[PDB]
């Protein structure tokens, strides 16, 4: 016999006073549209000439916010004649074989120094060609280590009006329920006058008069509140004899004595009758339950990040480069001509 | 005295017309889960394969979606032998060591060109090395450059998909809240007989019967409407001599020349009675506001761009590369000796 | 004639049982912040660091979630000495230009050794120069190519955290219609006694007490159900000879023989009476139609990627790096000199 049947102090309206209600309920939104790139970049030239390359993505989020011893003296003269003749001979034979000699010499040093002017050439062309593409592979990795980084932020300023597009689709899905809000209260009130209590002013609802608002209505409610109230002790049913007995259309007022069915917003005694009650059976209360889960999400849980980096990320390092080490390819006779050309003549 | 005591024309029911209502409300949503491949990428491979790297993203997504004389002529002979026989040894040193020099010519000589053929085959391997490396930074810095572009885009298309899983999960919230008024209208009207007006369809309801949709109920309400009705002048409440009195379930009805308590729903007046009014004290009217603020957000406003960029950016500029500029490193005798080799002949 | 004539088998409350409900409310809801850093990314450091460069974006998300003979021996004696004398002015000519000779070729060998070695310096500096300059634009690039990979990645998750952040708005929206929901019925049947069925606890109310929780409001409702109830055939209303007559507060429960306005809430039959119905003229039904259309909003519909990113997309190849080729610039007189060095003394 849990609550049923316990008694307890409520206020029941003893007296009224007279009273009017202004009540404010939005029932329209003006369409709040946002320019993307002042939003997310604002003045900033670099961010924004990078916003195009996010693509259309700005009027998207606007579709939704827009809606919503004469003899051997002369053999003598025979044999020092026939050295000589012999010897010139062997000069003629040591000077053209120098000449020949020193002609390839000159030939093959002339030909080395021919080589070298072409190799300078080349490598002039070499250091040249690698100066202007490793200075255009340095300018534009610079660019692209510059925009990930703006990119980086341009993403994380998305989210932020991402969060201002949810909020502001939020507060339409609110606006378009206090809109109905101003159906109901519109309909039950001005076209009709309501039974419930505090629905269209504090109090008892007497008429009203709705006004518009640039977004809105407004509600003039006459009503009136009670000045006055007293605490009767009260049971919502007594159970006699094992029979429930319980009200209809009111409360038991309890009297020092007696009950009474007071109409439940006033003070107001009558008699228990079987036109003032119902009746029951075997004394029972029946228990119920109701629980008002507004819905809970499927809320969206993530591995660690290291799990679903490594399901494809590749930490892919190239290797330092080498490149060969050139470093680990590593007069007396023209005195002596030069004396003897003199002291050739001490033997003249 | 402000609006409670002014008297303004008022409909009130003269009489009715029998009618029905056929109201629908949806009272559940199909899951429309997305492919998140062909909703941002679709066809087009090179972001699809892109998409893998974003992780499972588009699976939390669709958790939300998927939930919600013998002498001097002798000594000239010794003379001119002497100084022949002192003349060919000095010969000897003068061609000894010429050989001896142009044989360490002919060694450096081709000690150079060894040197040469060394550097030839050590800077074919660089400009071999160079053209490799300098190549596959080439190519993949041309792709880094195109996915960084790529990948823009896809993060503006994820804003799209992200509104539509934003307006998707708000309708899913305002069908949660039309099952909720199916519901009570289901209850009130099926179960009962509602006491409001125009809810449970036009006017004033009798009865009604539910129908099943695919993701909906429609009610048939039946219900009367007033065929025609009357402008009476009234009052919500009339203050006489200081006391306001008022209406028990109905309206100050307004006749030529005496007011009746009309039931708000019916031109049917009955005399002022203490059994059809209430009664205060001292005429004041107390005045209440109501104001619904439906929730305005904290929005999430930002920094200008460049505040938030500066705050970790760096600037950073590599050097235009300078390396070394190799630029900057900058028969007469063999025709005598084969004219004397002829003309030697002449002193034979 | 649809339905308003129509008749079928109504249950009507028969009897009562006395029962009570608990009914919980959530009225709020507790501010579930989050660290940005530990749902995206984790304990895993590398993108962490990178979360800085994404700004404020986390707090961002927390505003929203914090809110919410002796002569011819003689002549012959002239001959050989004026033959030798000439020919030894001959071998000093042959002598000072062969040292002149090889004078400029000792000369010029040694200044391409110079050379060479100024050209070995100068390289050693490039190939030094382009090894660090080169493995830099390697060990920056790859660092590159692997912060654009783990940035795709953040991004995907920054999806997954405003799907969190959007859903948990989206509950707090419920929350606030529900905190709306505990205001209604705590008014009407706390301050009132509600003459709806069902709300305010299964059946008809009698009187409630509420009672907290945490973030909630429970209500204890007394109330009474139907413990037994009866199919009576009924109608809405009847058209007697081209009039249609309805209730006045209840329906016509249907008896073999007689109609009666019973109290819709009950069985308890009283007479037609132009005091217990109303009537009407020339029996025509007035259809009406309502269609509860939730919002359904302007979807963002987006092209195919290859029209969004070809309209600022630039497929820009480097070309094939092409540098210089440098691959394409492509003893006997010392023996004689040495056996005529020996081959002379046979002419001494
Ligand atoms: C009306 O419906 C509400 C849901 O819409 C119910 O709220 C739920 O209440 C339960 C129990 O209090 C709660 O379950 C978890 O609560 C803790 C918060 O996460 C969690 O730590 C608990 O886990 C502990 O207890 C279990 C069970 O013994 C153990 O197995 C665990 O090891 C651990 O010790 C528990 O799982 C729900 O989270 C909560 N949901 C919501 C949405 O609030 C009301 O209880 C319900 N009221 C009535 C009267 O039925
Ligand atoms: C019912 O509640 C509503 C809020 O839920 C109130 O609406 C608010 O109304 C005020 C005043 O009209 C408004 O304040 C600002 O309005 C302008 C829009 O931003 C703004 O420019 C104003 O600033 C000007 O005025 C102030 C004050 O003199 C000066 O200091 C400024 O320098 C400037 O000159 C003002 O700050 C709110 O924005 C608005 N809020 C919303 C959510 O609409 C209703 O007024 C209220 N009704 C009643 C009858 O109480
Ligand atoms: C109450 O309002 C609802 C909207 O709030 C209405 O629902 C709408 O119903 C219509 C018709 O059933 C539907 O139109 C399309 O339905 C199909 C789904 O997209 C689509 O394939 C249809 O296209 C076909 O038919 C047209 C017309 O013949 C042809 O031109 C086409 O070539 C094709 O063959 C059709 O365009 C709406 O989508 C739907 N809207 C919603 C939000 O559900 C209810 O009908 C309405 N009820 C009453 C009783 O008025
Ligand atoms: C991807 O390659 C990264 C190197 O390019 C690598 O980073 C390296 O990680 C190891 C192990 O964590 C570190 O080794 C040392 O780490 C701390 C730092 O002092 C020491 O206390 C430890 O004792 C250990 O010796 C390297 O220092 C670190 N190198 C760099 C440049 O960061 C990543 O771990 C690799 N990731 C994957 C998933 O393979
Ligand atoms: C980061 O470095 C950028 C250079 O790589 C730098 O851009 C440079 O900005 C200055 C100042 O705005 C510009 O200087 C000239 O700008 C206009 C352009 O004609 C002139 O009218 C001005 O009188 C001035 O002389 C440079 O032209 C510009 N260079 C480039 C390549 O854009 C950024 O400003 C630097 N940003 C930060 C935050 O340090
Ligand atoms: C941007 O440049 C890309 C090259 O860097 C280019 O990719 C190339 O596309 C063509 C045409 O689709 C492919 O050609 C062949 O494609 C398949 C592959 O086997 C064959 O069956 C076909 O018959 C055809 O011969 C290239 O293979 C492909 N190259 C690469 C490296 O992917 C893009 O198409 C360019 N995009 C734009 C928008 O210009
Ligand atoms: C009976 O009604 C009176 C008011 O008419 C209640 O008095 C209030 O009680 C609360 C709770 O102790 C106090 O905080 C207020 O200050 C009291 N106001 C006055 C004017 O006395 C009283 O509580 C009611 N009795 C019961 C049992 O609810
Ligand atoms: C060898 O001696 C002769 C003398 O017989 C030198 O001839 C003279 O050379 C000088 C120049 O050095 C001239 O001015 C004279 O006119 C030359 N004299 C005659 C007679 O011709 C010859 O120069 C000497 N050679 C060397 C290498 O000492
Ligand atoms: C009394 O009721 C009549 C309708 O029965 C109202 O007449 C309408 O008044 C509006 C406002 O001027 C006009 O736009 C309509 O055309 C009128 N309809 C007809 C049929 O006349 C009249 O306004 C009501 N009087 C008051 C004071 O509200
Ligand atoms: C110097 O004169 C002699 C003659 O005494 C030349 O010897 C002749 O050389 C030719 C070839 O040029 C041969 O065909 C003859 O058979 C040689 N004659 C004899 C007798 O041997 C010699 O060639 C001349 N040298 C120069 C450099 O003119
Ligand atoms: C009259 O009321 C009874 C219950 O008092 C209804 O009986 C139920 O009918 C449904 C539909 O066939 C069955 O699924 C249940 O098993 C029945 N319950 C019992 C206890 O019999 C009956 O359907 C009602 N008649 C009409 C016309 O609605
Ligand atoms: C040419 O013959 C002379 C002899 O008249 C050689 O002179 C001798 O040289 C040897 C060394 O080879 C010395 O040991 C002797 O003392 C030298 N003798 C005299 C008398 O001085 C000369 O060496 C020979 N030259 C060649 C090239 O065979
Ligand atoms: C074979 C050769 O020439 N090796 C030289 C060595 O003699 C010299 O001392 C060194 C100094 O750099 O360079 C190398
Ligand atoms: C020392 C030397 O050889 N300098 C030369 C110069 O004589 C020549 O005129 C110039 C032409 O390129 O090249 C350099
Ligand atoms: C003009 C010249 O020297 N050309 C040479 C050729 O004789 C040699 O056969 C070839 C071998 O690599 O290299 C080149
Ligand atoms: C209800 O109140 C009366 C007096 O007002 C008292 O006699 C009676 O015992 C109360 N009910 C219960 C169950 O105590
Ligand atoms: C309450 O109403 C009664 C009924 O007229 C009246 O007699 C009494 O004086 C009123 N109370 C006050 C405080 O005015
Ligand atoms: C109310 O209407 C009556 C006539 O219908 C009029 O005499 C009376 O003055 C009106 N009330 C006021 C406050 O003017
Ligand atoms: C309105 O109802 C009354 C009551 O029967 C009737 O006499 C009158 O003719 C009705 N008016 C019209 C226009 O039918
Ligand atoms: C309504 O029910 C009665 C008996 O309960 C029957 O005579 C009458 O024909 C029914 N109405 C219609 C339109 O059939
Ligand atoms: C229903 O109520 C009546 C009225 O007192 C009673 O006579 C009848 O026995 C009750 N039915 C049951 C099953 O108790």
């Amino acid at each position: 016999n849990s609550v049923a049947y316990s008694n307890n102090s409520i206020a029941i309206p003893t007296n009224f006073t007279i009273s009017v209600t202004t009540e404010i309920l939005p029932v329209s939104m003006t369409k709040t549209s946002v320019d993307c790139t002042m939003y997310i970049c604002g003045d900033s030239t670099e961010c924004s000439n990078l916003l195009l390359q996010y693509g259309s993505f700005c009027t998207q989020l606007n579709r939704a916010l827009t809606g919503i011893t004469q003899n051997v003296l002369y053999e003598n003269q025979k044999l020092i004649a026939n050295q000589f003749n012999s010897a010139i001979g062997k000069i003629q034979d040591s000077l053209s074989s120098t000449a020949s000699a020193l002609g390839k010499l000159q030939d093959v040093v002339n030909q080395n120094a021919q080589a070298l002017n072409t190799l300078v050439k080349q490598l002039s062309s070499n250091f040249g060609a690698i100066s202007s593409v490793l200075n255009d592979i340095l300018s534009r990795l610079d660019k692209v280590e510059a925009e990930v980084q703006i990119d980086r932020l341009i993403t994380g300023r998305l989210q932020s009006l991402q969060t201002y597009v949810t909020q502001q689709l939020i507060r339409a899905a609110e606006i378009r329920a206090s809109a109905n809000l101003a159906a109901t209260k519109m309909s039950e009130c001005v076209l009709g006058q309501s039974k419930r209590v505090d629905f269209c002013g504090k109090g008892y609802h007497l008429m009203s008069f709705p006004q518009s608002a640039p977004h809105g209505v407004v509600f003039l409610h006459v009503t009136y509140v009670p000045a006055q109230e007293k605490n009767f002790t009260t049971a919502p049913a007594i159970c006699h004899d094992g029979k429930a007995h319980f009200p209809r259309e009111g409360v038991f007022v309890s009297n020092g004595t007696h009950w009474f069915v007071t109409q439940r917003n006033f003070y107001e005694p009558q008699i228990i009758t079987t036109d003032n009650t119902f009746v029951s059976g075997n004394c029972d209360v029946v228990i119920g339950i109701v629980n008002n889960t507004v819905y809970d999400p499927l809320q969206p849980e993530l591995d660690s990040f290291k799990e679903e980096l490594d399901k494809y990320f590749k930490n892919h390092t190239s290797p330092d480069v080498d490149l060969g080490d050139i470093s680990g390819i590593n007069q007396k006779e023209i005195d002596r001509l030069n004396e003897v050309a003199k002291n050739l003549n001490e033997s003249l």
